[PDB]
């Protein structure tokens, strides 16, 4: 835990869930009968984990919850968010009544269950689903993502004019719907300038439409977009593995690794966010919000002259190394560096077994290769086998084919 090495502390919030049989007794009662009221939310999480059909059968009672008072939409939102990772086709006659839902939130959520359910729709069904679509913008984009994913071409006549939405994140996902489902990704164009757009959120949005588009011409547009590695990867793993079948063709193998490798100083980067070489400079850059002034920071870190860089890290790593943010670029310039001084950072940064400092392990199985650790083959081995994200899984392959 990088709490024990670093002044920053991170603060978990650990709550003690119900077991199933106690989950099936609450999820349902009046929350005014409840000994312990919040006992009311976390039974859906706990149903959500469970495998038995009696607890689906109570799942989609709790998600057809009469949303009259104040506990039971709560509950109803947790319940069919529930009813996602269950991925149970039952789940679908209630996910589609909470498409009529007032809580617009339940909406959003009924749209992703449908997603994950991935089951077969009727036409009737995709009628339904196409109601929820011209709510508000942000459902419509999450209508529309459904239709992409679920792969739905009864509906382009209602997704094709939305390529020309005024805003951006309606139109891009309507656009990769059309190359994606209707196999017309000249659409995409606009989405390339919009990978470095001055707005944050059409950035990131660019970067996801681009992955459900499964257009693989954009991959090498991925590989430098200043948005964080995570997005970036799963996008491009889309373009070059559909199926996850935890192969990328070598003939893509070159833009994966520098993807993967992830260099700030290759990322397409404005002057806006590219900070001054000083240490409080850096540190506020790293600091920031948003993953593209954060890689002016790292990037100029890296322009630092050695010597004064090495304490620049030290110091930065003792403050901040538990913020999951800053660990990742820490690891990256180490590992790009290959700042072999700095070791230490790589072995713990691949030892890190807290799902938060994933795109860490990247970067520290990336610098075992560049700093020739090969005492670390067992540790990427096991993760070339077991590691639960994929472009993870598939970095430490590419480091043991080569270290």
């Amino acid at each position: 835990d990088p709490n024990s090495s670093s002044m920053a502390e991170r603060f978990d919030n650990l709550v003690e869930g119900l077991t199933e049989e106690r989950a099936m007794a609450v999820i349902l009662a009046d929350p005014d009968s409840l000994e312990r009221p919040v006992d009311k939310y976390m039974a859906a999480t706990r149903l959500g984990a469970s495998n038995s059909e009696e607890s689906l059968d109570v799942l989609i009672q709790a998600a057809e919850l009469d949303p009259e008072h104040l506990f039971n939409r709560i509950t109803r939102r947790k319940a069919i968010d529930a009813l996602g990772r269950r991925k149970s086709p039952k789940a679908l006659p209630s996910l589609f009544k909470a498409l009529k839902c007032s809580d617009e939130a339940a909406v959003i959520n009924s749209v992703e269950a449908i997603t994950k359910i991935d089951a077969p729709l009727t036409e009737a069904d995709h009628e339904k689903l196409l109601e929820a679509l011209k709510g508000e913008d942000i459902q419509k984009r999450a209508v529309i993502q459904a239709f992409c994913r679920l792969g739905v071409p009864g509906v382009i006549n209602s997704i094709s004019p939305l390529q020309d939405d005024s805003n951006p994140l309606v139109a891009g996902a309507a656009r990769a719907y059309m190359s994606k489902v209707a196999l017309q990704p000249d659409g995409l164009e606009v989405l390339i300038p919009q990978l470095v757009d001055p707005i944050a959120g059409r950035r990131r949005s660019a970067v996801i439409d681009l992955g459900d588009a499964g257009d693989v011409t954009r991959l090498e547009a991925l590989v430098t977009a200043p948005v964080s590695m995570s997005l970036r990867a799963r996008s491009a793993f889309q373009l070059v593995d559909p199926d996850k079948t935890c192969q990328v063709p070598e003939k893509y193998a070159e833009l994966i690794t520098q993807l993967l490798q992830d260099n700030p100083q290759q990322l397409k980067l404005r002057k806006e966010w590219i900070c001054d070489i000083e240490p409080t400079e850096i540190e506020n850059n790293l600091q920031h919000r948003d993953e593209a002034r954060q890689y002016g920071g790292a990037s100029s870190l890296m322009a630092m002259p050695k010597a004064e860089r090495m304490i620049l890290i030290n110091e930065i790593k003792e403050k901040l190394w538990s913020d999951y943010v800053t660990h990742y670029y820490l690891t990256a310039v180490v590992g790009l560096q290959g700042l072999e001084e700095r070791s230490d950072l790589i072995r713990l940064a691949l030892a890190e077994t807290i799902p938060q400092y994933t795109k860490s392990r990247i970067a520290a199985a990336w610098g075992c290769l560049r700093l020739g650790l090969v005492d670390q083959k067992p540790l990427l081995e096991e993760l070339s086998v077991s590691a639960f994200w994929l472009p993870l899984k598939w970095t430490c392959q590419r480091v043991l084919k080569q270290l």
